[PDB]
DNA sequence: CCGACTCGCATCAGC
DNA sequence: GCTGATGCGA
DNA sequence: GTCGG
């Protein structure tokens, strides 16, 4: 109990979570373990028994028993076995390549493809996404310091303005909450030519411009509203980074900014209280619920705070939206 | 006991 | 060819 | 996996 508290426990749960998702293809068990780890990581005491943990929300009989075994013996038989298993271990590892999920990792391992070498020997069996994830395997597992994030913002906002002075672009995600470190760059984008009732050609032009100045280096996926790609600060070379660009209608922009800024936990808390007050919020709109529960028409939103107001909540600055 | 627990894009199965 | 299903990362 | 209905 030094790393935060219950670090040994949260790592245990996270590992179990990873095998459920990657080997068992059980997203819900995966989410249960991660939630349980997140509750425990916040619990301000060193846990001394499964019974104590069982009283936490999201901790049931099974994770309680795992904790008693971990506390009594210093390990978990099930995790040690999983850890040493060639097939489970290799399946779990390969999903760390972006574009290889549980299904592709299982097929690869079935035909003897188990390592990065194996993948590099068999590039022909990889789709485009998977090829790039392989290419930048190490880069993609590095975190992005805020200062590189700011340099990256400088480039995104400048180049967007150069395409069209009318574009609005906002870096959201952990960056906007003031995180000192980020896993990727999330960019929201809008324009007056694009409303909920309106050829978008607005995302392609920005993507194209960022490729011309050699900021974006590869494309993982690109449609009329969402781009997923790779980018790189100009120089010893900087790591290649993940960037997502989303084009959203102007009249749903602040709903998107809120959704793609806030931590997942924060978004959940706000969705709950919004129901409490008879509102349903998604990433694009806020709607009132009628007396039966049916949804009305979207309400006007001219500011992130307008959303807080609708549901009678004190404005929470992005820096304070970790939960 | 037992079912519950979002979306845009790429690719593939199949028609 | 196209449509729908499945996979994927968010 | 946990937790309701
Ligand atoms: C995946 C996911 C995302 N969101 C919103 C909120 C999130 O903040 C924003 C950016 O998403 P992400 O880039 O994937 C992680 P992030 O917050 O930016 O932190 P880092 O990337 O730096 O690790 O989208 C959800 O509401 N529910 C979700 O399930
Ligand atoms: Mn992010
Ligand atoms: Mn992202
Ligand atoms: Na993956």
């Amino acid at each position: 109990p030094q790393e935060t508290l219950n670090g040994g426990i949260t790592d245990m749960l996270t590992e179990l979570a990873n095998f459920e998702k990657n080997v068992s293809q059980a997203i819900h068990k995966y989410n249960a373990y991660r939630k349980a780890a997140s509750v425990i990581a916040k619990y301000p005491h060193k846990i001394k028994s499964g019974a104590e943990a069982k009283k936490l929300p999201g901790v049931g009989t099974k994770i309680a028993e795992k904790i008693d075994e971990f506390l009594a013996t210093g390990k978990l038989r099930k995790l040690e076995k999983i850890r040493q298993d060639d097939t489970s271990s290799s399946i779990n590892f390969l999903t760390r390549v972006s574009g290889i999920g549980p299904s592709a990792a299982r097929k690869f391992v079935d035909e003897g493809i188990k390592t990065l070498e194996d993948l590099r020997k068999n590039e022909d069996k990889l789709n485009h996404h998977q090829r790039i994830g392989l290419k930048y395997f190490g880069d993609f597992e590095k975190r992005i310091p805020r200062e590189e994030m700011l340099q990256m913002q400088d480039i995104v906002l400048n180049e967007v303005k150069k395409v069209d002075s009318e574009y609005i672009a906002t870096v959201c995600g952990s960056f906007r909450r003031g995180a000192e470190s980020s896993g990727d760059m999330d960019v929201l984008l809008t324009h007056p030519s694009f409303t909920s009732e309106s050829q978008p050609k607005l995302l392609h032009q920005v993507v194209e411009q960022l490729q011309k100045v050699h900021f974006i280096t590869d494309t993982l996926s690109k449609g009329e509203t969402k781009f997923m790609g790779v980018c790189q600060l100009p120089s010893k070379e900087y790591p290649h980074r993940r960037i997502d660009i989303r084009l959203i209608p102007k009249d749903q922009y602040y709903c998107g900014v809120l959704y793609f800024t806030g931590s997942d936990i924060f978004n959940k808390n706000m969705r709950a209280h919004a129901l409490e007050k008879g509102f349903t919020i998604n990433e694009y709109t806020i709607r009132p619920l009628g007396v039966t529960g049916v949804a009305g028409e979207p309400l006007p939103v001219d500011s992130e705070k307008d959303i807080f107001d609708y549901i009678q909540w004190k404005y929470r600055e992005p820096k304070d939206r970790s939960e």
